[PDB]
């Protein structure tokens, strides 16, 4: 979708792209491999068996959609060394993962909710995926539209993601009653991370360069990264030991669930 | 994919952009409060229970194939209110909805035969799937393309949904006496809605600005809103009073199939 | 994606686009009916039955799964028209499947692959699927990156390659011993085909314009069609003759597997 590129004599000084380029790149190289190797983990993790005693499986694999975390956290690391090499080739590459703000999203975020509606068995789980699908695109279309209407794809974003957080919580409710006191401690933590950092996206757009133009684009970079090694590869690795804990509470010791 | 900007001084008078883009976003507008209306009332509806009666799922949930109508009326909704954004900033918005024609489709059309081979249980959901999409991609391909290879892909479009529509129709036929007359009363709006509407756009094409040219790209829209209008919003609409009725007659009831 | 077009005076004499587009064109369309035939005997062939004794499906219809051969053959012969059709414009076509290399192929072999894990029961088939997805999406941006950074591009794809061909393999090995004899003979060649072949894309670009500079754009087009011919069009009907000879051996025979 490109068109812009990088001038012959570099970013103009004082623009948006005027930012410090290897700094970015090492933090996204460093990104890439943390959000990487947890995924790596989570996968050899659930490959090992149910449980913490690691039960083999009857079927001798692991359920497809228990891969979810692992795959949605080596894809964002995939994306980061993506990312990391765009950097450091100064930005404005034509395969730049940085340029389109919140496109890579649309990629990793609703397999991150499928992933925990699969996880909490949450309903509408196509509903979810899609209204998360639409708030990245409005998310998307508000940052490379130039004008005020950027505002409105903005709002657009807000119109899908007031309701379906508004929903997704009361329903994640539901779930946590369920759920034994080990697993709701692993649960309770991946819900503040859900409903503390996905909210703070687009807090962080009002008062990005966009907005009221407090936070730089470098700035915004910096906090995105540390936002997706929170809400990627912390959240899954929460997923997965959330699992875990509730397989060894059901199919280790074979106890029922509080429903 | 965006190369084109709306010029500084505006679209050349007499082109194919010079447009009355107030109303066409007025209507644009109009379309997406109500497909989305629409789409919010038949998730809703289905959220309510099986049949007329709404009895309750006995899993406590609606199948998740069954959220398909309402989930494609709002992603159009969604997609109109950017088209209205697009068109109220003077086209050639950077995610303009508008420009490339069909693109917007490959997401809706798609999913839409999906679920209505899903609500009619046809078979090779896959493959209509595949060839909606493949249809709707050399509909792109032929609207971008400024030689006359343009009439090669709709030729290629041409390839693909004259055996789909004619492979469905069979299907359907064979789907039609199955049901009871009161939902056949319903399937038969549905595929009137089908067999009538989608043959129209590539119909539309030949008289289009790169056809014949009789339609012009204003005139286009404006009947492309009330295709989609009448494609997504009612057709769906008919399938959640079909699926209604099916369930009134077997949940409800539990009267048996004519088959 | 577009932003390049063909100069209006043509390509460049020596340039990588200064191609015989005749004869490619010829060579795509040559292609694209060879490939769409293939899938269409595919498809027919499936629903003609279960095994070579054609055995009538009890639901009446074929698994879903067991048509994605066939989609995927029909789904590159259409690509290939369009190729032949951007070929044979003189190249640089709005929506040319030509430009970008491996574009193309992240809709076709990450299909493949998921065909493939469904045919033979593999484990992890998500997993795969997106080892396949990020290798190609890597692929495209070595291939779209002018800078050294292409290689490293690359190398992130040989990081999902090399792990991928060789956990895929293992598995495959696992699976092989289960088959009986004769459909072991198709196994065989199907997976010589992939374990010689799917190697192949990355020695070749080692060799290509932007690696060692030995192998031309065109001869790269030559070279891709015919392992699209393999890989696709071969590979499917081998897969569609395993699957007939297991559907002989465990549905039609009663006969049950080595394992
Ligand atoms: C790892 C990345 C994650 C979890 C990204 C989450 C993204 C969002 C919650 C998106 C938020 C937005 C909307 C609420 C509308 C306005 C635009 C966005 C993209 C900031
Ligand atoms: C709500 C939108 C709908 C139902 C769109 C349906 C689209 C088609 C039936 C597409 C038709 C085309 C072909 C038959 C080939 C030539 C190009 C098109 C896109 C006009
Ligand atoms: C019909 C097309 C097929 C089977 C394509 C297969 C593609 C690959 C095995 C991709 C290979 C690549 C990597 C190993 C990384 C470097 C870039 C590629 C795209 C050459
Ligand atoms: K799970
Ligand atoms: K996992
Ligand atoms: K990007
Ligand atoms: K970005
Ligand atoms: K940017
Ligand atoms: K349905
Ligand atoms: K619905
Ligand atoms: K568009
Ligand atoms: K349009
Ligand atoms: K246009
Ligand atoms: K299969
Ligand atoms: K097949
Ligand atoms: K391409
Ligand atoms: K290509
Ligand atoms: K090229």
């Amino acid at each position: 979708p490109f068109y812009d590129s990088r001038p012959p004599e570099g970013w103009p000084k004082g623009s948006i792209n005027d930012m410090d380029y290897p700094l970015l790149g090492s933090i996204c190289a460093v990104c890439c491999v943390f959000v990487a190797g947890s995924g790596i983990w989570m996968l050899y993790r659930l490959d090992l068996g149910m449980g913490y005693s690691c039960k083999p499986y009857k079927s001798g694999r692991a359920p497809e959609v228990n891969s979810l975390s692992g795959i949605i956290c080596l894809l964002c690391g995939t994306m980061y060394a993506a990312k990391s090499f765009d950097f450091f080739d100064g930005g404005g590459t034509p395969f730049s993962l940085n340029w389109y703000w919140y496109l890579d999203y649309v990629f990793t975020c609703p397999l991150l909710i499928l992933d925990f509606a699969f996880t909490l068995d949450l309903p509408h789980k196509i509903r979810y995926f899609f209204a998360v699908f639409l708030t990245l695109w409005c998310g998307v279309a508000a940052f490379v539209t130039p004008s005020a209407y950027r505002f409105a794809y903005y709002a657009l974003g807000c119109c899908w993601f007031t309701p379906f957080a508004l929903s997704l919580m009361r329903h994640v409710k539901e779930r946590y009653l369920v759920y034994p006191p080990k697993c709701q401690r692993w649960l309770f933590w991946a819900c503040v991370i859900f409903f503390g950092f996905w909210p703070m996206f687009p807090i962080l757009f009002i008062f990005s360069w966009l907005g009221t133009g407090h936070i730089s684009q470098q700035a915004f970079y910096i906090i995105h990264a540390f936002l997706d090694l929170t809400c990627k590869s912390i959240f899954g690795i929460l997923m997965t030991v959330f699992r875990l804990e509730l397989e060894e509470h059901t199919e280790v010791q074979g106890l029922p669930l509080n429903e």
